[PDB]
């Protein structure tokens, strides 16, 4: 859900 959004941004930059 949301907590998954922060995990995606950390994987990019």
């Amino acid at each position: 859900g949301l907590f998954d959004k922060l995990k995606s941004l950390v994987s990019d930059f």
